[PDB]
């Protein structure tokens, strides 16, 4: 079992939980590929099902009881009879929480037990799908006191196509290829913008235009649905002492809601199961606004700050990024929208690792995604060695449906 | 062949060089251990043969006379003596390759410019000290630093090793108290009490340069006191925060690692110090601000009158940036070579491109190439990397006590 050191304190633990990792990752003893963003039959369905059922019955202090073996035989009979099986409602709640608990690139997992699970497995159409989604956004936003939630749409099954949300998040800003070479709005979203237009959306031409939703019912082309503006809570960005910062016209939205990942529970697959929490400020301040391939505002802010941008050693990039993050935090706090800074988030992740060490003997964590993109070694996770592996239930990436 | 993408630009390459990985890393399909710092008879000919072909292809002299010739003498030298000796040029070439192959080094754009001091006829701790002193004075060069490595004799059976007990050639002391805690550098508490054990009269300050403990084969170590005028140091001030000078902070000019083992063509040099110049985050961010190092972050923030009562004021981030500003400013004012993390990472991206065309890839350790402040503001953050182990190499090694 791997030995893990914390270099700030001197602590040493052993991740015995990793030895239970079932699915494989991209590394070998030849070469480590940890830094890559996207690394990647009835009896095999059965073995995954059996394991998750074991997991659930372990969690309810009923391992090896009547009910436990009853459910095991029940599932196999249903796989033999139908090729698949159905989760009970409590099993679904537990599986959705474990999937979050198990996600190695999430720093906010101290919250994994507090998750509101909406069961939309009866969903019938794209129109019902949209109504479920609007209710999700409304509950999670909660006027700025954000609540963690996931809505689970019907599972993959033989004979019918998948439900899919084509959008990568429920809230995204348009990216319009410009007259010259530039992009207006969010360059990360040029493709989905083009698909929405191709599917009859009338584009805008601002930098923060909220995209419509493309929703796919089984064996249907996607359908366009506009989000009511009063559903999408946004935060204008201002800076507590740089009064010109407001004149940049920057905004960001309250709700981070990932909508293109696949939820896996006991071999069953839910290709449509959007989940949401609340932001950590560096995702907005550092990545979304300062990435050269995103809004790329860093130089314009530094010039406005009167910094000397002709030489790297003045650290003008670092200084302007810090104030952009201050602005994000101040603005969300002013608007009373939940937000966590990278210092508080990494410190609560440290409690999560200690909680998880006692509970399960380890915790899967992807160091490069856990450590914030600014001020890395100022946070305690920097000095924590970590073991990255795949547990199930899980949220996995999947191909775009176009 | 691993697909490698740059997410800033969208470019793709393939790492065909990863195929040659001699030693195996710590990762398995089951789990990744990339974030761990240190992981937990005639087959000398295989590694020697392979290194010789490496030398001769590099000089465009594969499959010719001198190449054929040199393959035989290494064959006969081992047959007679059980080991072999490197030609001076090969020792040079193998030292530059080990640097070139170091996955955690972001300064490798410089790998071709390395001064190799051959101390292989060393015979006592006294000779060591004079070698190490020539190196230090040459590498320091009055603040215009020059990369350098001194190579002491190769290990051989039945006889002890040459070992430098200090982790670097310049280290500040770390002193315990009537209450346990540390004055000076906490990273050096162990060697500090080793030096005191072997007779060094300890100082009282937070920046006392330690004495050297040099160890010739089969004789216990011997204290050596560096000439104070040979240890170039930079007092730390800030361009606009006039009180910063008063904090009394300093750092030394020469980063010179003296505890790693150099392996070339199957030969092992447990004592082979190498030196370059600092990247400024090493001093300003890790050495001065790590909680287990000098841990000065709150003291600077108090002096800047920052709100240390809430983490969301980002007072830690602001104080850290100014500490790095003070490091860069002080080193440049003193005309001592230093490079900031933006310049350094941008040169590394050029290194990657050079290495792609020349060797088909480059072993890089993402967690160590990305700087410890402002990570995603540098281009290496957005570059996928592949980590693997090529020879010649620098490796870590046990402590000689
Ligand atoms: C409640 C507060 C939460 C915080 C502060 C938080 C924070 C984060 C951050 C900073 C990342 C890295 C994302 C990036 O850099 O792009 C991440 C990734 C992730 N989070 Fe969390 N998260 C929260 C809630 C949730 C919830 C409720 C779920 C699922 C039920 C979840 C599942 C995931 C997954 C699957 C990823 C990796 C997906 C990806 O971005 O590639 N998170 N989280
Ligand atoms: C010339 C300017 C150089 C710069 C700016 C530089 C910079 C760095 C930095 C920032 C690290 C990260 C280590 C840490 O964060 O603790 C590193 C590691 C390393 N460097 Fe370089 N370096 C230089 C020259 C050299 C030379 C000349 C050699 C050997 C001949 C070398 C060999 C290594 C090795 C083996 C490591 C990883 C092992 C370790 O120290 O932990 N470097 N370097
Ligand atoms: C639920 C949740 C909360 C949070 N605070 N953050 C996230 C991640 C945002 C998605 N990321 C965007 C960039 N990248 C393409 C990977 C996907 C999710
Ligand atoms: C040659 C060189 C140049 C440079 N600029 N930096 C270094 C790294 C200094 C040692 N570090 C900190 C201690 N750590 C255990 C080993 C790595 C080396
Ligand atoms: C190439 C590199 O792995 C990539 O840019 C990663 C690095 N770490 C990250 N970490 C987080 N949290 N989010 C990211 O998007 C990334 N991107
Ligand atoms: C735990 C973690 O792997 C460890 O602190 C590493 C991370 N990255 C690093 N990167 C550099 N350059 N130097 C270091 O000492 C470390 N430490
Ligand atoms: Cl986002
Ligand atoms: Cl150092
Ligand atoms: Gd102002
Ligand atoms: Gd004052
Ligand atoms: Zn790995």
């Amino acid at each position: 079992f791997p030995r893990v050191k914390n270099w700030e304190v001197g602590s040493i633990t052993y991740d015995t939980l990793s030895a239970q990792a079932q699915q494989d990752g991209p590394c070998t003893p030849r070469r480590c590929l940890g830094s890559l963003v996207f690394p990647r039959a009835p009896e095999q369905l059965l073995s995954q099902a059996r394991d998750f059922i074991n997991q659930y019955y372990s969690s309810i202090k009923r391992s090896g009881s009547q009910a436990h073996e009853q459910r095991l035989q029940e599932v196999e009979a249903e796989v033999a009879a139908t090729g698949t099986y159905q989760l009970r409602e409590s099993e679904l709640v537990f599986g959705a929480k474990q999937a979050w608990r198990n996600a190695p690139r999430c720093v906010g997992r101290i919250q994994w037990g507090k998750l509101q699970v909406f069961d939309a497995r009866d969903c019938r159409s794209a129109q019902e799908m949209f109504t479920y989604i609007c209710n999700h956004i409304k509950y999670a936003t909660n006027r700025g006191n954000l609540r963690s939630a996931i809505t689970v749409f019907p599972q993959r099954c033989p004979g019918r196509g998948d439900f899919r949300i084509w959008n990568s998040q429920l809230v995204r800003y348009a990216g319009y290829r410009q007259q010259d070479g530039s992009v207006r709005g969010d360059p990360a979203n040029v493709e989905i913008t083009e698909l929405c237009i191709q599917h009859g959306w009338t584009p805008g031409n601002g930098r923060f235009d909220v995209l419509p939703l493309l929703l796919q019912a089984p064996d249907e082309p996607p359908e366009l649905f506009l989000l009511p503006p009063e559903l999408v809570l946004e935060v204008p960005l201002e800076h507590p002492t740089l009064e010109w910062f407001a004149a940049l016209g920057l905004r960001w939205y309250a709700l981070p809601a990932v909508s293109n990942m696949l939820l896996e529970i006991g071999g069953l697959e839910f290709p449509a199961a959007p989940f949401s929490g609340w932001y950590m400020s560096t995702e907005i301040g550092t990545r979304n606004l300062c990435d050269p391939h995103r809004y790329n505002i860093l130089e314009d802010v530094a010039v406005c700050m009167d910094l000397d941008t002709r030489t790297t050693s003045s650290l003008w990039k670092d200084k302007a990024a810090v104030e952009i993050n201050v602005a994000v935090l101040h603005s969300y706090q002013l608007a009373k929208v939940t937000i966590v800074d990278h210092h508080a988030a990494t410190a609560s992740f440290m409690k999560h690792l200690e909680n998880e060490q006692k509970a399960r003997g380890g915790c899967p964590a992807d160091w490069a995604w856990i450590v914030p993109p600014i001020s890395g070694s100022l946070t305690p996770v920097f000095h924590q060695e970590m073991v990255n592996y795949f547990l199930s239930p899980a949220f996995r990436y999947q191909p775009d449906p176009w």
